[PDB]
Protein backbone atom coordinates (compact mmCIF):
# COMPACT_ATOMS: atom_id res chain seq x y z
CA UNK A 1 0.00 0.00 0.00
CA UNK A 2 1.09 3.51 -0.98
CA UNK A 3 -0.13 6.46 1.10
CA UNK A 4 1.05 9.90 0.01
CA UNK A 5 0.13 13.57 -0.16
CA UNK A 6 -0.71 14.28 -3.81
CA UNK A 7 1.08 17.65 -4.18
CA UNK A 8 4.45 16.05 -3.40
CA UNK A 9 4.44 14.12 -6.67
CA UNK A 10 6.67 15.67 -9.33
CA UNK A 11 4.66 16.85 -12.34
CA UNK A 12 5.27 15.58 -15.85
CA UNK A 13 -1.59 22.61 -22.84
CA UNK A 14 -0.87 25.99 -21.22
CA UNK A 15 -0.58 26.83 -17.52
CA UNK A 16 -1.03 23.23 -16.42
CA UNK A 17 0.66 20.99 -13.96
CA UNK A 18 -0.01 17.30 -14.54
CA UNK A 19 0.87 14.86 -11.74
CA UNK A 20 0.68 11.12 -12.26
CA UNK A 21 -0.19 10.03 -8.72
CA UNK A 22 -0.77 6.34 -9.39
CA UNK A 23 0.88 5.35 -12.66
CA UNK A 24 1.33 2.06 -14.45
CA UNK A 25 4.60 1.82 -12.52
CA UNK A 26 2.43 0.61 -9.65
CA UNK A 27 -1.09 -0.01 -10.95
CA UNK A 28 -2.16 -2.72 -13.42
CA UNK A 29 -5.30 -1.28 -15.05
CA UNK A 30 -5.69 2.49 -14.82
CA UNK A 31 -3.87 5.67 -13.86
CA UNK A 32 -4.66 8.48 -11.40
CA UNK A 33 -3.55 11.97 -12.46
CA UNK A 34 -3.95 15.29 -10.68
CA UNK A 35 -4.23 18.40 -12.88
CA UNK A 36 -3.71 21.91 -11.55
CA UNK A 37 -4.80 24.58 -14.03
CA UNK A 38 -3.54 28.10 -13.34
CA UNK A 39 -5.79 31.10 -14.00
CA UNK A 40 -6.17 31.35 -17.76
CA UNK A 41 -4.76 27.85 -18.31
CA UNK A 42 -5.90 25.59 -21.13
CA UNK A 43 -6.05 21.98 -22.25
CA UNK A 44 -6.91 22.17 -25.96
CA UNK A 45 -9.84 20.27 -27.41
CA UNK A 46 -8.72 16.81 -28.42
CA UNK A 47 -9.70 13.20 -29.02
CA UNK A 48 -8.18 9.96 -27.75
CA UNK A 49 -9.39 6.36 -28.09
CA UNK A 50 -9.82 5.93 -24.34
CA UNK A 51 -12.15 7.29 -21.64
CA UNK A 52 -11.62 9.83 -18.89
CA UNK A 53 -13.05 9.72 -15.39
CA UNK A 54 -12.72 13.11 -13.70
CA UNK A 55 -13.50 14.61 -10.32
CA UNK A 56 -13.33 18.38 -9.88
CA UNK A 57 -11.56 19.09 -6.59
CA UNK A 58 -11.26 22.87 -6.58
CA UNK A 59 -12.58 25.86 -8.49
CA UNK A 60 -14.72 26.41 -11.56
CA UNK A 61 -13.74 24.44 -14.65
CA UNK A 62 -14.81 25.32 -18.18
CA UNK A 63 -15.40 22.09 -20.07
CA UNK A 64 -14.88 22.39 -23.80
CA UNK A 65 -17.17 20.16 -25.86
CA UNK A 66 -17.63 19.18 -29.50
CA UNK A 67 -19.90 22.19 -29.70
CA UNK A 68 -19.94 24.85 -27.01
CA UNK A 69 -18.88 24.64 -23.39
CA UNK A 70 -20.21 24.04 -19.89
CA UNK A 71 -18.91 25.26 -16.55
CA UNK A 72 -18.69 22.86 -13.60
CA UNK A 73 -17.40 23.33 -10.07
CA UNK A 74 -15.78 21.47 -7.20
CA UNK A 75 -17.75 18.33 -6.40
CA UNK A 76 -18.68 17.55 -10.01
CA UNK A 77 -17.61 14.38 -11.75
CA UNK A 78 -17.16 14.02 -15.50
CA UNK A 79 -17.20 10.97 -17.71
CA UNK A 80 -15.74 11.33 -21.19
CA UNK A 81 -16.33 8.34 -23.46
CA UNK A 82 -13.57 7.19 -25.82
CA UNK A 83 -13.08 9.47 -28.83
CA UNK A 84 -15.44 12.18 -27.53
CA UNK A 85 -14.08 15.68 -28.09
CA UNK A 86 -13.10 17.45 -24.88
CA UNK A 87 -10.88 20.20 -23.56
CA UNK A 88 -10.61 22.27 -20.34
CA UNK A 89 -10.07 25.95 -19.59
CA UNK A 90 -9.70 28.05 -16.45
CA UNK A 91 -11.71 31.22 -17.04
CA UNK A 92 -11.33 32.34 -13.41
CA UNK A 93 -8.88 34.23 -11.20
CA UNK A 94 -8.30 31.14 -9.08
CA UNK A 95 -6.48 27.82 -9.40
CA UNK A 96 -8.57 24.93 -10.66
CA UNK A 97 -7.77 21.35 -9.71
CA UNK A 98 -9.21 18.05 -10.92
CA UNK A 99 -8.49 14.34 -10.63
CA UNK A 100 -8.39 12.53 -14.00
CA UNK A 101 -8.14 8.78 -14.47
CA UNK A 102 -7.51 6.91 -17.71
CA UNK A 103 -7.18 3.20 -18.55
CA UNK A 104 -3.78 1.63 -19.21
CA UNK A 105 -4.13 2.09 -22.97
CA UNK A 106 -3.78 5.84 -22.43
CA UNK A 107 -0.36 5.48 -20.82
CA UNK A 108 -0.12 8.34 -18.33
CA UNK B 1 -19.96 13.23 -21.88
CA UNK B 2 -21.55 13.17 -18.43
CA UNK B 3 -21.18 16.18 -16.09
CA UNK B 4 -22.96 15.85 -12.74
CA UNK B 5 -22.73 16.78 -9.06
CA UNK B 6 -21.40 13.80 -7.11
CA UNK B 7 -23.68 14.42 -4.13
CA UNK B 8 -26.75 14.18 -6.39
CA UNK B 9 -26.09 10.45 -6.79
CA UNK B 10 -28.23 8.67 -4.21
CA UNK B 11 -25.99 7.18 -1.51
CA UNK B 12 -26.66 3.60 -0.44
CA UNK B 13 -26.24 2.53 3.17
CA UNK B 14 -23.58 -0.16 3.44
CA UNK B 15 -24.17 -2.59 6.28
CA UNK B 16 -22.43 -5.96 6.59
CA UNK B 17 -20.62 -7.98 9.23
CA UNK B 18 -17.50 -5.97 8.35
CA UNK B 19 -18.93 -2.55 7.43
CA UNK B 20 -20.83 -0.15 9.69
CA UNK B 21 -21.66 3.54 9.38
CA UNK B 22 -20.82 3.88 5.69
CA UNK B 23 -22.65 5.18 2.64
CA UNK B 24 -21.56 4.67 -0.97
CA UNK B 25 -22.25 6.47 -4.24
CA UNK B 26 -21.45 4.97 -7.63
CA UNK B 27 -20.52 8.08 -9.61
CA UNK B 28 -19.29 6.43 -12.80
CA UNK B 29 -20.41 2.83 -13.05
CA UNK B 30 -20.38 0.04 -15.60
CA UNK B 31 -23.44 1.51 -17.30
CA UNK B 32 -21.03 3.99 -18.84
CA UNK B 33 -17.47 3.00 -17.99
CA UNK B 34 -15.79 0.23 -19.99
CA UNK B 35 -12.87 -0.47 -17.63
CA UNK B 36 -13.11 0.90 -14.07
CA UNK B 37 -15.61 2.40 -11.64
CA UNK B 38 -15.62 5.63 -9.59
CA UNK B 39 -17.21 5.44 -6.14
CA UNK B 40 -17.54 8.04 -3.40
CA UNK B 41 -17.62 6.73 0.18
CA UNK B 42 -18.91 8.62 3.19
CA UNK B 43 -17.84 7.31 6.59
CA UNK B 44 -19.83 8.62 9.54
CA UNK B 45 -18.09 9.34 12.85
CA UNK B 46 -17.13 6.00 14.36
CA UNK B 47 -17.72 4.20 11.07
CA UNK B 48 -15.67 1.19 10.04
CA UNK B 49 -14.73 -0.65 6.90
CA UNK B 50 -12.97 -3.50 8.63
CA UNK B 51 -9.89 -5.23 7.27
CA UNK B 52 -10.50 -7.35 4.18
CA UNK B 53 -8.95 -8.27 0.85
CA UNK B 54 -10.11 -8.71 -2.74
CA UNK B 55 -8.33 -9.84 -5.91
CA UNK B 56 -8.41 -6.32 -7.36
CA UNK B 57 -6.70 -3.01 -6.59
CA UNK B 58 -8.07 0.19 -5.10
CA UNK B 59 -7.14 3.72 -6.14
CA UNK B 60 -8.27 6.23 -3.52
CA UNK B 61 -8.27 10.00 -3.14
CA UNK B 62 -9.32 11.54 0.16
CA UNK B 63 -11.81 14.39 -0.32
CA UNK B 64 -12.72 15.45 3.21
CA UNK B 65 -11.48 14.85 6.74
CA UNK B 66 -9.00 12.54 8.42
CA UNK B 67 -9.14 8.88 7.34
CA UNK B 68 -7.60 6.19 9.53
CA UNK B 69 -6.17 3.51 7.28
CA UNK B 70 -6.03 -0.03 8.60
CA UNK B 71 -2.98 -1.70 7.09
CA UNK B 72 -1.84 -5.33 7.04
CA UNK B 73 -0.33 -4.44 10.41
CA UNK B 74 -1.20 -1.33 12.40
CA UNK B 75 -2.73 1.89 11.13
CA UNK B 76 -1.83 5.27 9.63
CA UNK B 77 -3.87 8.44 9.27
CA UNK B 78 -4.22 10.40 6.05
CA UNK B 79 -6.27 13.48 5.24
CA UNK B 80 -7.82 15.47 2.42
CA UNK B 81 -5.40 15.63 -0.49
CA UNK B 82 -3.81 12.22 0.12
CA UNK B 83 -4.05 9.36 -2.34
CA UNK B 84 -3.84 5.66 -1.58
CA UNK B 85 -2.93 2.74 -3.82
CA UNK B 86 -3.91 -0.71 -2.53
CA UNK B 87 -2.44 -3.68 -4.41
CA UNK B 88 -4.72 -6.60 -5.27
CA UNK B 89 -5.07 -9.08 -2.38
CA UNK B 90 -3.51 -6.69 0.16
CA UNK B 91 -5.26 -6.44 3.54
CA UNK B 92 -6.79 -3.04 4.16
CA UNK B 93 -9.59 -1.30 6.03
CA UNK B 94 -10.69 2.23 7.00
CA UNK B 95 -12.00 3.90 10.16
CA UNK B 96 -13.33 7.34 11.05
CA UNK B 97 -12.06 8.36 14.49
CA UNK B 98 -13.22 11.98 14.12
CA UNK B 99 -16.45 13.77 14.96
CA UNK B 100 -17.35 14.67 11.37
CA UNK B 101 -18.03 12.73 8.16
CA UNK B 102 -15.03 11.61 6.11
CA UNK B 103 -15.25 11.25 2.34
CA UNK B 104 -13.03 9.58 -0.22
CA UNK B 105 -13.06 8.62 -3.87
CA UNK B 106 -12.40 4.91 -4.46
CA UNK B 107 -11.88 3.40 -7.90
CA UNK B 108 -11.77 -0.29 -8.77
CA UNK B 109 -11.40 -2.18 -12.05
CA UNK B 110 -14.58 -3.67 -13.53
CA UNK B 111 -13.79 -7.17 -12.22
CA UNK B 112 -14.52 -5.80 -8.75
CA UNK B 113 -18.05 -4.76 -9.73
CA UNK B 114 -19.46 -1.47 -8.41
OS1 LIG C 1 -8.19 13.86 -22.91
OS1 LIG D 1 -11.35 -3.03 -0.25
Amino acid sequence: MILKRAYDVTPQVRGVRKRVLIGLKDAPNFVMRLFTVEPGGLIDRHSHPWEHEIFVLKGKLTVLKEQGEETVEEGFYIFVEPNEIHGFRNDTDSEVEFLCLIPKEGGE
